[PDB]
């Protein structure tokens, strides 16, 4: 929809702190930090697919809005994820071991803005069309 497309990471703030707050170890944070992924968002019927592709790591999720699904994250957490659309924002929550983190995806001007929150840490990542 407004989200559909092939997006390239152009800026990131506080991603290392965000991964640290999630408990990600040094090697995986290193890989993640200097990744510059593409994010490819598509929709077919009820099903949204978000692929995140980079030289050292790829992930993919497919989901129906409002329906919980299992996910293995890029940092290898096994989580229960639910994604909803709220005022134009795709809101993802991941739940595991009594914790949660939120990842909000929104469209702003030419940007796909990704805000990731874990406890007191807020990370902002910005994608632009490829
Ligand atoms: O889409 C993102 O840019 C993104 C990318 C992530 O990791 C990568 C890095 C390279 C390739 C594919 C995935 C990631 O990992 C979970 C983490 F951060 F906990 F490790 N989380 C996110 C986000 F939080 F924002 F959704």
């Amino acid at each position: 929809d407004a989200f559909v497309g092939t997006w390239k990471l152009v800026s990131s703030e506080n991603f290392d702190d965000y991964m640290k707050e999630l408990g990600v170890g040094f090697a995986t944070r290193k890989m993640g930090g200097m990744a510059k992924p593409n994010c490819i968002i598509s929709v077919n019927g009820d099903v949204i697919t978000i692929k995140t592709e980079s030289t050292l790591k790829n992930t993919e999720i497919s989901f129906i809005l409002g329906q919980e699904f299992d996910e293995v994250t890029a940092d290898d957490r096994k989580v229960k994820s639910t994604i909803t659309l709220d005022g134009g924002v795709l809101v993802q929550v991941q739940k595991w071991d009594g914790k949660s983190t939120t990842i909000k995806r929104k469209r702003e001007d030419d940007k796909l803005v990704v805000e990731c929150v874990m406890k007191g840490v807020t990370c902002t990542r910005v994608y632009e069309r490829a």
